[PDB]
């Protein structure tokens, strides 16, 4: 049926066939080693044929890769590029353009994810160690973590922390903080029930010794910088805790909040070079007094040791984390922001504390012009001491000094009360300040003004301690020895530059260069978050897009874009079931039913949306028990709010009776969450919304090649069916809302559409793989777990299978019976893997002492069957132990991983050969050997001896 | 002002460029007992030649501005839709290779690979190019390219006077017009004679054919048989030479099959940018009885001292280097980080993906030209690959018109009919732009419905390719993004770059190319810009040239800058033609005597050759300096004929001579030109001016002094700066016009493109105009700097065979290591390798002086790294103690087994009688978790000769 044209003129390429691993031969002999006849009969028999779409998906015809950068472009030149000095906790920098090419634009950097298996990850572990470092020093507070959502959502998690460290229930929060963080602090309290009052500081009453904790910021949301000494020992002298939001680069010349007493010290690095990005990403920073370190939220790199005694550096007291303790967990953050904490760190290094000085010095001395210049003309400052922000009540018409503005393409901050705040920035200049002087009628240029001339340096509130002494911020200065250091880190990291990454709810799938390329558009990257709209249409369209292409893929009515992580997309999905139930009189329902496959960010997001817990028992077949399930929406059918599925489980299977389950529930008068982070299995085959799903999240990076960044950064929109669209977060500064009908939960982020920069991503795999490209990956992706399953099967146990014995995109294999027969366990196997040139696959999760293994379809056969030839490699080498052919203490499972130190030393006294501890396989050869750079590493020792700042060198 | 107090400039990138600061520069100032750097310059540079007045530069631009200055100027370009052909096709460059290896450090910091064990990832992709070419064209041999198309035509008509030494050169009038001029002005200067005939005029009956150029498809487009022809040559003796295209030849059978003996091109649309010229990877491939006379380099085959099969450049004593004026071409720099571009683009496509393009352009091709045809418009050629000649049936102004309005670009010929050469980009859309533009009336749609299913053009034509292409796995094994990205990143990290450490590669100049400056190559209002639009498309291109002319001018006190030479050897061939020119028009053509130094560069007395001149060799007196005695005799013997002298200033002996202005005016006195090498211009920005002591034209090696990216062995820029007296002279282009007055005279055309490659100049630009006049200065002060501490701290240990008239070096020096041969049977080879295993590529090795080392550290290595380098050398030294004293077996130690590869020092065996620790981390600063592995043990260099393997082997 095709045009004469199109057999002449075929498309130029398929994006398809670059992103998807296995061609048609490599598909063929996959699937007669599944003994199938075609895909389709892959699909029969694994996906229930009742979910399965009616049609297929209707998208735009798929665009060539060489036309996606012109496609995007056309939309993205839209958005205008103006001077923005809005502030409000974002601020236009300097990125240095050798750590944006040599980390931000390198796969080497951002393919990999999560440090989880320390000894192949211990570059960007020292970084982050960097990053908590150089907040430590900074802030003036004891430890941080390795980096937090946004500023808002960080705030929010100081006030929880408060909460879990002296249980009352009353937050007092100063009005001159941001908007966006008062509104994300204040959703966050309405469904944790606690309650908020705005108070400054001479408003708030502490005598009642009922007040967890304050949050002020400092310098202001109006640019004032005061003394907070006496509000601190006010709040410490009634048990509250004292929690300040900051700036780390007025931090760089103020005395910080650890001289002053403060407990949590938290912010945005954004402004440590890294792009507005039209809200993100930006990785927060969260810090604490070591005697909160036990209740911290999200990841923390500490130092510990080694199998011989190195020091070297890991996750730490990890036990905190969701996939441990769930809805116990201190919160459900999983994927943060850590590939922007690394951009910061770097920035930190680069400049180290003379440069970051000099940064401040600069900027603070602009703002003092200025504000000299506006004075001058008959203009009042309403704060005379600031870093970088004026409050200005204008002495003429403020109509005519934004006209001027416009003119001239300049933001202001439009204050409530009509006044003016402007927040200078690195990237101010003369010309600027010229520009900004006219814009206020000051005849006077910035030379002139500067001539008749203080500030924070003349005041009580100069800095006078030291930060980054350490050698990390004195040693790499020279643009030649940052990219040294760069690269040093980035090849201590196995990634995806190097060889699948099969871990098991992950979905290391290629991250395409055409994908990437736009992130660092000045048009998408350099963008304020809280412009007029008029001057991000390009994002509008973007974003429309988009919407409309996962309402599509899904079901769903509309999407949000706010919530910037899975978890935050599940927290805000049972936020927006409570508003709704709420609306409508139903308010008495809380109870939440998570099955214990659900990943572990549900129950504790579900805890954090204030929900009453009810776990629900799965089955000896890894399904959700039917039994238990009918008994507890029996026991819970009054109060019933809600479900989480997972769909397909953590436990790698399609339930056949998912219709049923969803049916059930809301027979019951509760809605179902479905957590969509595992659609790769789905796309183009079924959609949660056709099987009863109300709302679902999805993991843009995951499913959609947001790259995993070491551990962030992530989106996790959320898709929901029209009944709940009115109660969709919105945003203070920016209108979300589409209706008058509109009820919004709140705000869950800090920025309205979340990290809108890495956006772009989504919608280019999106657009260049179309609808038959979506449905081919998901196939692929299908085909590559089964075909690895198969191979394994008579060699590990396959834990669960679907109801015809197929796995979706991912399975689970348990290697529980090793313990006994060999005293081999997860870890072991996990580390030999190392040594064969792979980062293991999920360890110890969602099963305790099994591997969960994720290839993707973006892996070819090749690679799969190395993957799957060392399985079996090493599943012989436990047969050695088993049979007593080898020492069951000193073997090659036991001392992997084996480093470049243990194989080369002049002592050997293995009892297998440095060829089998090394290259144990053909494939593993001396110009493609990457190394685990340390020996195994002591997971006990770190979290006994906690240490996480830089150590001296 | 007090502005400046309050408000400083942002940042300076002279702080980031030069590795040095305060703390290191006194301490390394304390070591050579000097009080500043003043002093040492002082010291160092005579006083006679220094500059009377700093430099005159605008203000240092920040770095955190330098982009959005660089786009005032950049966006003034404006990027249509070029169809004009003539060398240069619009491709799709993979976004995957733009990213993973044009802006990867790793991939581009790097040069020539001359320490193959720590190099086999670009000698890899190099053979992978290689590969691609023979099996494209079917040739047997092809080299790891050429500078641009029309240069390499010019290699070839000088290969076939090498092969049989006749002096008649025939050309096919239907070669692309850049290529004709190029290959007319090699000709000139060389003494052949060049007859533009087209195959039915050509006479080969006289048996005094050197050989013959035709294009296959021609310039018109047209697909010829020159079967007939290339046997026509053959018959008298002649080779047959042919200029072509990769793409065209993925559906065309090949040059090989009709018995062509070259084959060259440019490889430009295998997946790189248009770049206003460049770079381009020139290809050139030839019968294997040729071989012997290949120019630049070639990669082949050959085993490990274990008897592993590895790669090796080949047959060096070809080249610059070893052969001086006798070498096969004065080409030193060439184009290799854009022919493993071109060898990525084939690698991910396959042959199967080239023949998809290939046949979708040929049918778009064809399905607008039956438009044409049915809108009453003429075609002059039925067969043709991507290219049509069209005779309107309309006004040409009326058809111009409507392209105007679509933003399209032809090619108007002189006859008043247009050129249509459509690429990989051509889509629907565009076709119906053009079909609107010949006023069709029709649509592509409705074309290709009346075309039918018929098979046309070269598929439905005798010129059907039917032989196989890129067999070899490597072409079948990378087609997912995911492989293709595993697959450079493993090549890349085979090669030791600046990413790891210091490579003190003397005549090199590795100093920092710096993010900032490499940004701009890749954005579209520079890369996307055919070489040939109308000038009113290209004016940021010329705010560009005018501003780096100026700046130029005044760092070297010349007249007027030429950017038409790409390459430092191709600027010398440039600045001695002008001179012959200059000396011709004065009546004084008489004079061809050049006299050279044995101290300058290789490329010099080549270039010389090349040029047409006749080379008198100057010695060098035992200080290393010109010597004076002879100098004299030979300026009193050559009098009468004397043309020029080409002295490099400071002499790659690592010297400033005390009296060159005397040097200079000698020759002057004489009624000779001085040409002065800038390529060691490193030791004298912001500090001298060649133009300032005699000299009248200097090339710059901008990818040595102005941080144009080594690429692995390219690309370069080669610019000349002339006095006004030799400006009317410079090169023009036939295509697009370089004359300034009615005055000019110009020499002819020395490269394809009117500025040869535009896009990598904004580097140099970005460079000059963010370090400005004090921090160009500061560079060079700290290269001496750096330079003479390095000595100073290994003089103890090793003889610097020059000094100055005080005792001190210019940017670059060298280790006497000759002794060691006596004393300890070490060479510096043994040297070179050993350095392998603390981390570090060699130096420059035994170049000038056979069995020395010439060390250049840079201004952008800091002390730690120069003391990690000296420490080494020490180590090094007192390893060689080791055998001298008889403490170590002579045959089997660290320095004979260097280097110690990643198999060798991990194997089960291990007889040496020194540890595997000694072997691999010698010194402390070497850590398992920085070590960096030669890949391979210790290349074999004449085996690879005696066998000689030029592709990928099975
Ligand atoms: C099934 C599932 N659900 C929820 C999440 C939460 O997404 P965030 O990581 O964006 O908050 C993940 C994340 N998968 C990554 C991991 O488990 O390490 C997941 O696999
Ligand atoms: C002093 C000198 N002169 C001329 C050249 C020739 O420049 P091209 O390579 O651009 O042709 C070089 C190249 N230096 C590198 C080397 O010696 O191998 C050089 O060092």
């Amino acid at each position: 049926a095709s045009r004469l044209l199109e057999r002449l003129l075929p498309r130029h390429d398929d994006f398809a066939r670059r992103h998807i691993g296995p061609g048609d031969k490599d598909q063929r002999e996959m699937l007669q080693t599944l003994g199938l006849a075609s895909i389709d009969e892959l699909i029969e028999k694994t996906v229930p044929a009742n979910i399965r779409l009616k049609r297929p998906l209707k998208m735009e015809d798929p665009v060539c890769e060489n036309e996606i950068l012109a496609t995007l472009h056309a939309i993205s030149s839209k958005n205008q590029i103006w001077r923005s000095y809005i502030g409000m906790g974002y601020y236009n920098c300097s990125v240095p353009q050798t750590i944006l090419r040599n980390l931000l634009e390198n796969s080497g950097w951002i393919t990999q994810y999560t440090p989880y298996q320390p000894e192949v990850s211990q570059g960007r572990l020292e970084s982050l160690l960097n990053y908590q470092t150089m907040v430590c020093d900074i802030t003036g507070l004891d430890m941080a973590n390795a980096s937090l959502l946004d500023e808002g959502t960080a705030a929010a998690e100081a006030l929880q922390l408060c909460y879990r460290h002296n249980k009352r229930r009353k937050f007092l929060v100063d009005p001159r903080c941001h908007p966006q963080t008062i509104a994300v602090v204040q959703t966050r309290a309405k469904y944790t029930g606690v309650l908020t009052e705005l108070k400054l500081p001479c408003e708030m009453d502490f005598s009642g010794k009922d007040v967890s904790g304050v949050l002020f910021q400092y310098p202001d949301t109006e640019g004032k910088v005061e003394d907070f000494t006496e509000l601190v020992e006010r709040a410490h002298q009634s048990g509250s805790l004292a929690c300040c939001a900051t700036d780390l680069l007025a931090l760089c010349i103020l005395r910080p909040p650890g001289e002053f007493g403060v407990d949590i010290a938290l912010g945005s690095s954004q402004r440590f070079g890294v792009p507005l990005g039209y809200g993100g990403p930006h990785a927060a920073f969260f810090a604490v007094r070591e005697s909160l370190v036990r209740m911290m939220p999200g990841r923390m790199v500490g130092v510990t040791r080694d199998a011989t005694g190195k020091e070297v550096y890991r996750l730490a007291l990890q036990t905190r984390e969701q996939h441990i303790r769930r809805d116990k967990a201190t919160s459900n953050i999983c994927t943060a922001q850590a590939l922007l904490a690394n951009m910061a760190a770097m920035f930190a290094i680069y400049h180290g504390s003379h440069g970051l000085e000099h940064i401040a010095r600069r900027v603070h001395n602009a703002t003092l012009i200025l504000s000299e210049g506006l004075k001058r003309a008959g203009h009042q400052l309403q704060h005379d001491l600031f870093f970088d922000t004026l409050k200005i009540q204008c002495g003429c018409s403020v109509k005519e000094v934004l006209g001027r503005a416009a003119q001239r393409q300049i933001n202001f901050r439009l204050f409530e009360d009509g006044t003016l705040g402007i927040s200078l920035d690195e990237t101010v200049n003369e010309k600027d300040l010229d520009d900004l002087l006219w814009i206020f009628g000051c005849e006077s240029s910035a030379e002139l003004v500067a001539e008749s001339m203080r500030g924070i340096p003349g005041s009580v509130f100069k800095r006078t301690s030291p930060f980054l002494t350490h050698q990390v911020f004195n040693s790499y200065h020279s643009e030649t020895n940052i990219v040294r250091y760069m690269k040093k880190l980035e090849n201590k990291d196995i990634s995806l530059v190097h060889s699948m990454i099969p871990l098991g709810s992950c979905t290391m799938k290629l991250n395409s260069s055409s994908e990437l390329a736009p992130i660092t558009w000045k048009e998408f990257a350099n963008i304020h978050p809280f412009v007029p709209l008029d001057q991000a249409q390009g994002y509008q369209q973007l974003f429309r897009e988009l919407e409309k292409d996962l309402c599509e893929l899904t079901g769903y009515d509309q999407v949000c874009f706010q919530p910037n992580s899975g978890a935050q997309g599940e927290y805000a999905g049972l936020a927006t079931i409570r508003a709704y139930l709420n609306q409508k009189g139903e308010g008495h329902r809380t109870v939440c039913l998570i099955p214990k496959s659900a990943h572990g960010t549900n129950p504790a997001s579900a805890h954090m949306a204030g929900m009453k817990i009810q776990p629900v028992e799965v089955d000896k077949y890894g399904n959700i028990d039917a039994v238990h399930l009918k008994a507890m929406v029996d026991k819970h059918k009054e109060n019933l709010a809600a479900i989480m599925i997972t769909y397909p489980s953590t436990n790698g299977v399609f339930e056949e009776n998912i219709s049923d389950v969803c049916d059930l529930i809301h027979q019951h008068g509760g809605q179902v969450y479905l957590d969509g982070a595992n659609m790769n299995a789905q796309v183009g085959i079924c959609r949660p919304g056709d099987f009863g799903s109300d709302v679902s999240h999805l993991n843009l990076h995951k499913t959609f090649c947001i790259p995993h960044g070491g551990g962030g950064p992530g989106m996790g929109p959320i898709g929901v069916k029209k009944h709940l669209a009115p109660f969709l977060p919105n945003h203070p500064v920016i209108s979300l809302k589409r209706n008058e009908d509109a009820c919004p939960v709140g705000t869950v982020s800090a920025a309205p559409w979340g990290s809108s920069s890495i956006l772009p991503i989504s919608w280019a795999y999106i657009k260049m793989m179309g609808g038959k490209g979506l449905k081919q990956a998901t196939e692929t992706a299908i085909l590559n777990a089964n075909y690895m399953a198969k191979r394994l099967e008579t060699h590990y146990r396959i834990l669960f299978r679907g109801a015809r014995g197929y796995v979706g995109h991912e399975f689970i294999l348990d290697t529980r019976p090793f313990k006994k027969s060999a005293n081999i366990e997860a870890v072991d196997v996990a580390k030999r893997l190392q040594d064969y040139g792979f980062h293991a696959p999920t360890m110890s999760w969602p099963v305790a002492g099994t591997l969960m293994v994720e290839p993707t379809e973006s892996e070819d056969k090749a690679e799969l069957d190395r993957f799957c030839d060392a399985m079996i490699s090493i599943r012989q080498e436990i047969a050695d132990i088993e049979e007593g052919r080898i020492d069951p203490r000193v073997n090659p499972l036991k001392m992997s991983p084996h480093s470049l130190t243990c194989v080369t030393s002049s002592h050997w006294d293995r009892p297998y050969s440095r060829e089998v501890a090394a290259f144990p396989l053909p494939f593993v050869k001396p110009e493609n050997k990457f190394w685990p750079t340390i020996a195994r590493i002591d997971d006990i020792y770190g979290d006994q001896h906690l240490v996480c700042t830089c150590p001296p060198m």
